[PDB]
């Protein structure tokens, strides 16, 4: 629909600008919303930041990360909505999309267009990416703590430079931040080494547990809820393990089933290569994307729930092994 | 004392071994063998050797049959990369009485036992000086040759997060990548190829895990025991030590390891200020101001355990 000049004249064009990111906020989400924010706000424009959700503990060290609200009051003339690919996405912030023009920056291929400005390109790997070019457009200078900000989610969305979309131009970004100062040590300090110790304990068990299914093709674990209790964690304690059990030597799905609180089954799905998870998902209720995705049972058994979802996993994946 | 140095002394030298330390890490390997590719573009006749198995989790590499353990060679010249004292290079120190040797590395503790030395701590990868030192001999890359001077770039910084992932890491890393250095394919084959067996001997790795100085240390311990009841060598416990130190609030992670049965060694990382190759230093080892270790021979582990810990807590107060 739009592209880059476009945006960067529409914001050039408006003062009043309500930045909102998307709920259940990730490293590129926090990032992209931050670095616009403060690049719109050097260039002296009224500008606020939301998200419509609680923003997670590991970014509480990070700077102006007090700017994003949960319930904003504002009268915007603009909305900017970035690194969100419907307008569901960004929770009770949708209702403005009929009363304010909106301007959409993604990197989302999903991306539905819904903004009266659409920016969206996958080829980038993450929205921050596109904001670290805009911002270049409009003139921002760049300081320490707006390179950290700006370089926050090229990281998380390239998993630190290890996923494949680390392509030459993340690398180039990369390196053009870290020289405009950004701390590329405390990024990764804060994200992924904010761990409690009883998270540590905790995942023993999930270790205990681990079992492999199908010619160690599919690993799955579980932990129910008087597991979390015995650790004194929650589910924000374990968001993170699914993903280390998909690192194992030949497996192509990692399924980690999770009570809490009790009688409430989050089950996580994990694949490599080629398996497309969010099928299996969404037939079990849920959905996702083909190499994350994952479904909730409610009021339930987890001794039910884990047969229930093996099954029908099991059954998807011989039907994908075969053709 | 400086690359021209060493550049110069290669480049008189046509059969030249390159050689890595025993137990070999990605910058290692790809210090070895980023150099030998390198040195072969000149004609000369190159091998290269490690006197210890490679790790499972290299075999997908191109050239990695290149490493041998037991070169048959005359060599002219010793070239030993990433290895901070002789004991590291195992068998091959029985060289350094007879040939010619250069030494190029980043441990700030190096005992400058080459006839030239080329140490930098300044680099967060031996990797970072063996592509400066191939540039500077007019090598061109190809894909693979990228690939495998990048290897030891993301290593040595943990992927980019450690504290030495500074300016000239990023840019090292940008322009290889740009000459065809496949990011991904290192990351897959390096962090996603975790034995089964290896989650098991972690989790008692986790069960034992203690906190010492009230939360600002961490520590646990593989006995030999342990290793042979998980079917684990030392290739399973290698990321370990860096995942100890993910814990909030820790500054410094321990992890004692013996393997093989005799061999007690002690690795150390830390997060912000700790210098843990003054520790590793002063028991006999070395390293890097946030990642050292050592490697006792002949001593009991319910000795070495106590005591290390004693003097890691006498450095950690003076620090
Ligand atoms: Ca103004
Ligand atoms: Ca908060
Ligand atoms: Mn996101
Ligand atoms: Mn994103
Ligand atoms: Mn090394
Ligand atoms: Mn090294």
């Amino acid at each position: 629909g739009s592209g880059m000049d476009e945006i960067v004249k529409v914001l050039s064009q408006h003062d009043r600008i309500l930045v909102v990111g998307h709920i259940m906020p990730d490293g590129d989400c926090v990032s992209s919303v931050l670095s616009l924010t403060l690049g719109l706000e050097k260039l002296g424009k009224e500008v606020k930041a939301a998200v419509d959700y609680k923003i997670p503990y590991v970014f509480e060290k990070f700077p102006y990360i007090d700017k994003i609200e949960e319930n904003p009051n504002f009268d915007p003339e603009l909305l900017v909505v970035v690194d969100a690919s419907s307008p569901d996405r960004i929770g009770k912030f949708q209702d403005l999309l009929d009363k304010v023009p909106s301007v959409v920056i993604d990197h989302h291929s999903t991306n539905t267009n819904f903004g009266n400005w659409n920016w969206v390109d996958p080829s980038f790997a993450a929205t921050a990416q596109m904001i670290f070019r805009i911002n270049k457009a409009l003139g921002v200078e760049y300081d320490s703590n707006l390179a950290t900000l700006n370089y926050l989610g090229i990281a998380t969305d390239t998993g630190f430079f290890r996923h494949s979309n680390a392509d030459v131009r993340v690398f180039e970004d990369a390196y053009k931040l870290v020289k405009m100062g950004a701390d590329a040590h405390f990024v990764a300090k804060e994200i992924l080494e904010n761990k409690r110790f009883e998270q540590f304990k905790l995942f023993a068990e999930v270790l205990e547990r681990l079992q492999l299914l199908e010619n160690g093709k599919i690993a799955y674990s579980y932990i129910d809820y008087d597991t979390y209790l015995r650790h004194n964690c929650t589910d924000e304690d374990s968001a993170g393990f699914v993903g280390e059990l998909r690192s194992i030597r030949g497996v192509e799905v990692a399924v980690l089933f999770m009570e809490f609180p009790r009688g409430k089954i989050h089950v996580s799905m994990r694949s490599k290569d080629w398996f497309n998870v969010n099928e299996v998902a969404f037939e079990l209720g849920g959905g996702g994307h083909p190499r994350a995705a994952g479904v909730t049972f409610e009021g339930k058994k987890i001794e039910e729930v884990i047969p229930r979802v093996i099954n029908h996993l099991l059954k998807k994946f011989k039907e994908g092994v075969e053709s």
